[PDB]
């Protein structure tokens, strides 16, 4: 109460406090060495303990923003290292804090972080767990200044858990490696979603966010009253608006409040918030944001009652348009947890466009009478794609499914670079393996979650190295139109084939020692180049070539003087293949 530092220290706990303070400093002073930050953390922690012992001790009354800023301005090489940022220190709070936010660089120039060999890690881990973990916490945090700290803390613990379980295993690598790769992706996805959610808010505006949230919060809490959901969407919008601005403290308090509000009213929101609400102040938010959907009420009316058959439709709509559309969304979303949020938005958009026409016409009811028929094809498009694509993935495996997508998209946008096409298709493939395992009722929400990040990543690259107007149309298109726009792309009739290049199709024995992962990316790269050269090739033609290449390899890696083989049969394969594809 009287001392903020003392208060947070007591809430968080020493360990958590020390880690958060470290992350906080690493995100601002992204250039200072690790031992320098460690020094700061200790100084702040010691200060904190003083305040815990006596809330009236010097400076214990200062605000976290103030203490933090002062400490920051302490750094002697502040001007020589961060130049312009040092001028913030001449300002008074809150301009000082505001000034610091502005100079935090989003994408700093730091070397890629390379993964050491399992044995060095595990020994480092054992020989000095604290510094090994904090050292990486530091390296990761300085590279993602915008990654919400507590979230970064949750990942660290997932990492600690992996080293503990695996560094004792019989086959460390067999245990750890796959774990590290899983965490990396989750970390990447989490980072992407965060940037995405804020970028989306800037572009599309508050209304669109509120809509997306109404739909999402309604699928998850089907039993809550519309007024509660509204209350929540309202507060949730402030929270995200604030958290995007970047101030960790402000963000942290807004989220905490929201979580407490939710827990106090849990029995009037959802029956699934029990476990989450018991957890520590530091984990509540995270938990709730991931809670599973509650059971939807058994006795639920027909949507057509209040939205198609009622006589006061246009009257209720004209009176408060967005509120009316929100109720529609609410009602429609909580009966369809199986729908993707964006799909629900499309229906809402459709119902809106209809009421706008119909309520201005002679006899409204007559005009908007069959709107639910409008929805049918809208709902079906995403459903057929899932069925069709999961079936294909069922037959072929992940890898072969990835090759299928490779041929499919190269033909649609041959202008894209081969490395980019490879990454996209591979990740598209992963989405297929990760979601197709789910029961049909949960597939769509799954694909949407994963596809959103992949589509955004694809758009960002392209944004930097523009290549196709079509991709640009889809990338800058409506939030709700993005995926449909890509789905609508057709083979590029215009495209002009790339001239043959012997090199591009020559292979060496080294391919035999390449890691399974790199072997594929090598074959898949050739495949893309193959299509870019012979775009009019049919599935039959291609499949045959791919079959030869397949054999080609297995054969040359299981024979003496491998080198000769590849260069000898290579002439043959390539010569025959060119002939078959005219
Ligand atoms: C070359 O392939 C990658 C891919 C993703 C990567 C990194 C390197 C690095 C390392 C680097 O920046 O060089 C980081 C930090 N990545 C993340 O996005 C991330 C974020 C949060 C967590 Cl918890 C874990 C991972
Ligand atoms: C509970 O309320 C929300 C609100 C926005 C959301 C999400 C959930 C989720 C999570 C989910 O879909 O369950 C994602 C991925 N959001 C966005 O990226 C986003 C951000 C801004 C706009 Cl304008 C539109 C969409
Ligand atoms: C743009 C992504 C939104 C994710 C998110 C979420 O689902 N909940 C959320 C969950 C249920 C009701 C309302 C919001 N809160 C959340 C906010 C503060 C504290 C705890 C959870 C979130 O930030
Ligand atoms: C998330 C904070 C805890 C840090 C633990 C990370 C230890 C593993 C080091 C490898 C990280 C580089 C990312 C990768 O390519 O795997
Ligand atoms: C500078 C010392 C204070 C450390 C700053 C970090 C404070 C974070 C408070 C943790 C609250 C969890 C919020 C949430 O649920 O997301
Ligand atoms: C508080 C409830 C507000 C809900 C407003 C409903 C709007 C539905 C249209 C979907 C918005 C996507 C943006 C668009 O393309 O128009
Ligand atoms: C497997 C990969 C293909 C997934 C099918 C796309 C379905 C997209 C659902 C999201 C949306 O409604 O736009
Ligand atoms: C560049 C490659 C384009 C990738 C398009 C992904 C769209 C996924 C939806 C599936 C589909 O309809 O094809
Ligand atoms: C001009 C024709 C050159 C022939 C080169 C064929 C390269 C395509 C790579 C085929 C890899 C398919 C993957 C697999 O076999 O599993």
């Amino acid at each position: 109460h009287k001392s903020e530092v003392a208060h947070r220290f007591k809430d968080l706990g020493e360990e958590n406090f020390k880690a958060l303070v470290l992350i906080a400093f690493a995100q601002y002073l992204q250039q200072c060495p690790f031992e320098d930050h460690v020094k700061l953390v200790n100084e702040v922690t010691e200060f904190a303990k003083t305040c815990v012992a006596d809330e009236s001790a010097e400076n214990c009354d200062k605000s976290l923003h103030t203490l933090f800023g002062d400490k920051l301005c302490t750094v002697a090489t502040l001007r020589e290292t961060y130049g312009e940022m040092a001028d913030c220190c001449a300002k008074q709070e809150p301009e000082r804090n505001e000034c610091f936010l502005q100079h935090k660089d989003d994408n700093p120039n730091l070397p890629r972080l390379v993964r050491p060999e399992v044995d060095v890690m595990c020994t480092a881990f054992h020989d000095n767990e604290e510094t090994f973990l904090k050292k990486y916490l530091y390296e990761i945090a300085r590279r993602h200044p915008y990654f919400y700290a507590p979230e970064l803390l949750f990942f660290a613990k997932r990492y600690k858990a992996a080293f503990t379980e695996c560094c004792q295993a019989a086959d460390k690598a067999a245990c750890l490696l796959p774990k590290l790769d899983e965490l990396r992706d989750e970390g990447k996805a989490s980072s992407a979603k965060q940037r995405l959610k804020c970028a989306s808010l800037q572009k599309f505006g508050e209304r669109a966010f509120k809509a997306w949230a109404v739909a999402r919060l309604s699928q998850r809490f089907p039993k809550a009253e519309f007024a509660e959901v509204s209350k929540l969407v309202t507060d949730l919008t402030k929270v995200h608006t604030e958290c995007c601005h970047g101030d960790l403290l402000e963000c942290a308090d807004d989220r905490a409040d929201l979580a407490k509000y939710i827990c106090e009213n849990q029995d009037s929101i959802s029956s699934k918030l029990k476990e989450c609400c018991e957890k520590p102040l530091l984990e509540k938010s995270h938990c709730i944001a991931e809670v599973e959907n509650d059971e939807m009420p058994a006795d639920l009316p027909s949507l057509a009652a209040d939205f198609v058959e009622s006589k006061d439709v246009c009257k209720n709509y004209a009176e408060a348009k967005d509120v009316f559309l929100g109720m529609f969304l609410y009602e429609y979303a909580r009966r369809h947890p199986d729908y993707s949020v964006v799909l629900l938005l499309r229906l809402a958009k459709t119902y809106e466009t209809t009421l706008e026409k119909c309520c201005a016409a002679a006899d409204p009811h007559e005009c908007y009478a069959k709107v639910f028929d409008e929805f049918k094809p809208l709902v079906e498009e995403p459903q057929n794609l899932i069925k069709q694509n999961c079936e294909l993935f069922e037959q072929l495996g992940e890898y072969k499914f990835q090759n299928a997508l490779l041929v499919r998209y190269t033909k649609k946008v041959p202008q894209v670079s081969t490395p980019t096409l490879v990454e996209v298709s591979r990740n598209l493939g992963k989405v297929g393996s990760k979601c197709c395992k789910h029961p049909e009722a949960k597939r769509m929400p799954c694909a949407e979650d994963y596809l959103s990040v992949v589509l955004n990543q694809l758009c960002v690259l392209h944004e930097k190295t523009p290549v196709s107007d079509r991709v640009t149309k889809c990338c800058t298109e409506s939030l709700v139109n993005r995926r449909p726009c890509f789905s609508a792309l057709e083979v590029d009739e215009t495209y002009v084939p790339k001239e043959f290049n012997a090199e591009t199709f020559t292979f060496h024995a080294d391919i035999c020692t390449l890691s399974e992962k790199e072997e594929q990316i090598k074959k898949q790269t050739a495949l893309v180049e193959l299509v870019k050269h012979k775009p009019k090739a049919t599935k039959e033609q291609l499949k045959a070539v791919m079959d030869d290449f397949a054999a080609f390899v297995e054969k040359c890696c299981k024979a003496d003087d491998k080198e000769t083989c590849f260069a000898e049969e290579g002439k043959k394969l390539v010569a025959a293949s060119q002939a078959a594809l005219g």
